[PDB]
């Protein structure tokens, strides 16, 4: 309908039980945008729960968080999310091309993240899925929040578990890129615990405090910007 008329699809982004996300441009505004296509009944129990995420994300409004345009529904069948399209990597990608060389951008970056985890938190909600392949850089490499690997999860709820998760990806963006899994899996294992020895005090200091077990020791997003860690 609507999706086929007014779009041109370009490169699906993303493939899930989510349904998929796709990167399209509208042939009217000539602009490209990030589409979420999710499967859906109408008038149903999971329909008002998805719902839920359109009504989100048109009251967000915050330069560190992905942009919402429209959402619809077609034949019954899908609801389409139209989101801004941030044109740089992923901060996935960023991390792998050797951001931990360039700690200035490194501690902006880092510093973006906090921004928008602060403001969605600010506003009730947890991202619950916080990981590097969500989080996106726009042509002025400034960070934008998404959501369409069990590394990121905390152990145990509350809000503090997407700083357990920042304590992840800030390391990884603070470290050299671990080209093999089996690298990964171990590094990463040995921030769980009650650190690689290639490793930067101020930056173990901050990973130190998100990775606690206990989210009740952990910092808040607006507690770790107001700390004395970051610059
Ligand atoms: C509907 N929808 C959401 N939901 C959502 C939920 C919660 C929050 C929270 F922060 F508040 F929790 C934010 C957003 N996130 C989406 C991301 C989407 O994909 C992209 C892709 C790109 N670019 C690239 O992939 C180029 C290739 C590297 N740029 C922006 N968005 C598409 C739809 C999304």
């Amino acid at each position: 309908s609507r999706y086929f008329i007014e779009f041109e699809e370009l490169q699906l982004l993303g493939k899930g039980a989510f349904g998929a996300v796709i990167k399209v441009q509208n042939k009217l505004d000539g602009c490209c945008y990030a589409v979420k296509r999710i499967p859906i009944n109408p008038a149903s129990r999971q329909f008002r729960r998805i719902k839920g995420e359109v009504t989100l994300l048109s009251r967000l409004h915050h330069e560190n968080i992905v942009r919402y345009y429209n959402a619809w529904i077609e034949n019954v069948h899908y609801l389409y999310i139209q989101m801004e399209y941030c044109e740089a990597s992923t901060l996935r990608d960023t991390i792998d091309q050797g951001l931990y060389r360039d700690t200035v951008r490194l501690w902006r970056l880092f510093r973006e993240i906090l921004d928008g985890l602060a403001y969605i938190h600010e506003k009730g909600m947890i991202h619950r899925n916080l990981k590097p392949v969500n989080i996106f850089l726009d042509s002025d490499d400034h960070v934008k929040i998404g959501d369409f690997a069990a590394l990121y999860v905390s152990p145990e709820y509350n809000q503090k578990v997407d700083l357990f998760s920042l304590g992840i990806i800030f390391f990884e963006m603070s470290y050299h890129p671990m080209v093999t899994a089996s690298e990964r899996i171990f590094v990463l294992n040995q921030l769980r615990d009650p650190f690689p020895e290639d490793f930067h005090a101020k930056q173990k200091s901050v990973i130190s405090w998100l990775l606690n077990h206990d989210p009740a020791k952990r910092p808040t997003a607006t507690e770790l910007l107001k700390s004395e860690l970051l610059p």
